[PDB]
């Protein structure tokens, strides 16, 4: 296979150089080209190395019993993906020359000139979509094509001593590093100065395991911190490496219920911010007595546990200790990010946020996504997605999907309902492996079907895990049957960026489409509840598949955002604080429509019978009993307002649900464009009508190919198309 695949790279190399020629920009084979002379030394590297993938793959679970086996077939497997990449790139390009496929223009990205731009990364004047790979070595030979990302790396523990003097690597480094290409600065917090520690040992209490290894309420962690910026941000400030923002932390988390995974007891200094916090909440100490059951004389006086019981859920002190968390972490990344903008004041701050912290329901993290996506001048997030488990019980979206879809979808709605100008930047994409997912078979029409929903749901940019693979080939859980292995996996990512380029209008129109029907999300029933996620979920699915735009509606997000939709639906949301009803009350009292059912908005956080109930007035307040009442009162909401597609999509396939997530935008008077993915776990019938009129002509956005009002999509299939009415 290795006479094989350089044949067919020798081929698709000369096709090039001839369309070349003609004035077609060969982007996306030359991208495909490069991937394959990459993986020819990878797999060359991989046939002389056996015994170093025998190890690789005994560390991996599902490969682990037949290890010897499957490294002796990786050479070859990779040389068969190059063949096949080879095969599907000479066959595009030869109908590309004939005048059989139309390729839209795509820019060559120069990433030294790309800028940020509200909601977007702009270059010559259009938005653009960008991918690159953790640690990936910054070699010629890959920044041509993978992606260009620069950026700087540094740790508290280049702070050498108390007087806060820095390491001189790292000043020597500052010192010659060019202004760059695009690029962001990246926190490490797990790594602590020993001089620290061993000055006040107190320091290492109460960290969030395991990336903050260190008591964020600390006085000598401030100062540490406050050191490491003040010492090295004023190189950085301006420069185009930090264009895509300061990363202030690595999947932080405070989890503090005992016995659970990453969890501990907060410090002495975090529980006296806790007493102040209780203040506040709280006014006077009777109060606080009142709810938790004490009989403390004042706010000093409080001393309940460090860490929480599971078992708690639901009491008042639990949640005055989960809402703290929250809002004490909200306080450190705002010191972080005040800090940065002291020496440079065009900072854009993220945060590399687990998005399951909010779309799961487990609230002890002290991860507040609406608050630290509000607080961000970009998205930070490591979103995951990808298949089934290699262990372990099916997961609930196995019933219907072809991968886990939440966090992709219902996360990222979540935080562009919060921020929908911004940004958003995956700084370790997991939508193609995990610690618990793995496929060495896995398809480029999956990758490109991840990244495109994802960026149809906002994500901008993404630095993709992982690029581990060193030059020679050699290795810097995680290996083995990732995309170090897959050349048809690395290059498709690539491609899919090509193709959102090509339509980043359109890509850009879906995204800041009007979402017309909000789910009211609210911490006092999150914190509360064992399982208010599954509940949010359940709504969200119910909504998701109707052409429209599903979003979310907090107390903050009607305060802060224009009311850019026609329903508030709010389901089994039976706490909620005074000051939610009170700011959905303003909303009816504007003529909105809420639709609610009978569970929600009866207790305060703390599980007191409500004083206030919403009120129609001037607005519609719609009470329903099940989810399809609260469906059907939605859709009719959104109606009134003449909001549905012009457009109709009905789905068929052998599931009791939907897996075609769709939406329709106007190109013109008398054309749309449908974008259409299958999420679901098995093919589907999509069957199109105009809502108004009737259908002329159905095309291909991408190639310029004839379709059909009736089309198949295979799982992860992308479907962009050009609908003309008569």
């Amino acid at each position: 296979k290795e006479e094989e695949a350089s044949g067919k790279i020798n081929e698709l190399r000369k096709l090039i150089a001839k369309a070349k020629k003609s004035g077609i920009n060969t982007l996306k084979e030359e991208t495909a080209l490069r991937t394959a002379e990459i993986f020819m030394g990878y797999a060359k590297w991989d046939e002389n190395n056996i015994d170093a993938n025998v190890k690789n793959f005994s560390l991996v679970k599902k490969y682990k019993n037949e290890s010897e086996k499957y490294a002796k077939l990786l050479p070859d497997f990779e040389r068969q993906e190059i063949i096949e990449m080879m095969n599907s790139s000479i066959s595009e390009l030869e109908a590309v020359m004939r005048g059989e496929l139309k390729r839209l223009p795509t820019p060559v990205v120069d990433w030294t000139k790309v800028k940020v731009d509200k909601d977007m990364l702009v270059y010559e004047g259009k938005p653009v979509f960008l991918a690159d790979w953790t640690w990936k070595p910054r070699i010629k030979e890959y920044i041509e094509y993978h992606g260009n990302l620069d950026g700087f790396f540094m740790t508290n523990a280049n702070v050498i001593n108390n007087k806060g003097d820095i390491s001189p690597k790292v000043i020597n480094e500052l010192q010659e590093k060019e202004d760059g290409s695009i690029g962001f600065v990246f926190l490490n917090h797990s790594n602590f100065p020993k001089w620290a520690e061993k000055k006040d040992p107190t320091v290492k209490d109460g960290p969030g395991i395991k990336y903050t290894m260190y008591d964020i309420n600390h006085p000598l962690a401030r100062q540490v911190n406050s050191d490491l910026i003040k010492g090295t941000v004023p190189y950085m400030a301006g420069k185009q490496y930090t264009g895509l923002g300061y990363m202030l932390c690595n999947e932080p988390h405070w989890n503090c219920i005992e016995k659970t995974w990453a969890s501990a007891p907060i410090s002495e200094y975090a529980y006296e911010e806790f007493r102040k916090w209780l203040k506040n909440k709280h006014g006077n100490i009777d109060r606080l007595n009142e709810l938790w059951s004490t009989s403390y004389k004042d706010f000093s006086s409080v001393d309940g546990p460090r860490i929480m019981q599971a078992s708690m859920q639901g009491s008042p002190m639990y949640f005055d200790f989960m809402a703290f968390n929250m809002d004490r972490v909200t306080e450190w990344f705002s010191f972080l990010k005040n800090e940065i903008r002291k020496y440079d004041p065009q900072a854009k701050t993220h945060i590399k946020i687990m998005p399951n912290l909010w779309s799961d329901n487990k609230r002890d993290s002290g991860i507040d996504l609406e608050a630290l996506t509000r607080n961000s001048e970009i998205i930070g997030n490591d979103a995951s997605s990808c298949g089934a488990w290699m262990w372990g019980k099916p997961k609930s979206w196995e019933k219907n999907y072809a991968f886990d879809w939440v966090e992709i979808c219902m996360a990222y709605d979540f935080m562009k309902s919060v921020s929908p100008d911004k940004v958003m930047f995956n700084t370790e994409g997991h939508m193609l492996s995990t610690g618990k997912y793995r496929d060495l078979y896995q398809t480029k029409e999956y990758a490109r079907g991840n990244y495109w929903l994802a960026t149809i749901h906002g994500l901008t940019a993404t630095q993709t895990w992982y690029w581990c693979r060193r030059e020679d080939g050699s290795s810097r859980n995680g290996y083995a049957a990732s995309n170090n292995h897959q050349p048809r996996i690395v290059n498709e990512v690539h491609a899919t960026m090509i193709d959102l380029n090509s339509v980043s209008d359109y890509i850009m129109s879906f995204q800041r489409q009007r979402k017309p029907l909000r789910i009211f999300y609210t911490k006092a029933s999150s914190i509360n509840k064992a399982e208010h996620m599954n509940d949010v979920l359940r709504i969200y699915e119910k909504l998701n598949f109707s052409g429209l735009p599903i979003g979310f509606a907090t107390e903050g997000i009607l305060k802060n955002n224009p009311h850019e939709w026609d329903a508030i639906v709010v389901y089994k949301t039976p706490y909620a604080f005074k000051s939610d009803i009170e700011t959905v009350q303003k909303y009816l009292d504007e003529c909105g429509t809420v639709i609610i059912d009978n569970e929600s908005f009866k207790t305060d956080e703390y599980g007191r019978k409500i004083d206030l109930t919403l009120k129609q007035g001037k607005g519609k307040l719609i009470v329903v009993s099940t989810l399809n009442e609260m469906k059907n009162e939605a859709l009719a909401a959104v109606k009134s307002n003449k909001g549905m597609p012009m457009i109709s999509i009905a789905e068929t396939n052998d599931r009791n649900m939907p897996g075609c997530e769709w939406r329709v935008i106007a190109k013109d008077k008398n054309k749309y464009i449908v974008n259409i993915v299958n999420i679901g776990k098995s093919d589907a019938t999509v069957s199109m009508s105009a809502a108004k009129g009737n259908i002329k002509s159905v095309s291909e956005v991408l190639t310029g190919l004839k379709s059909a009002t009736k089309i198949v999509l295979k799982p992860n299939d992308v479907q962009l198309l050009e609908v003309s009415l008569e």
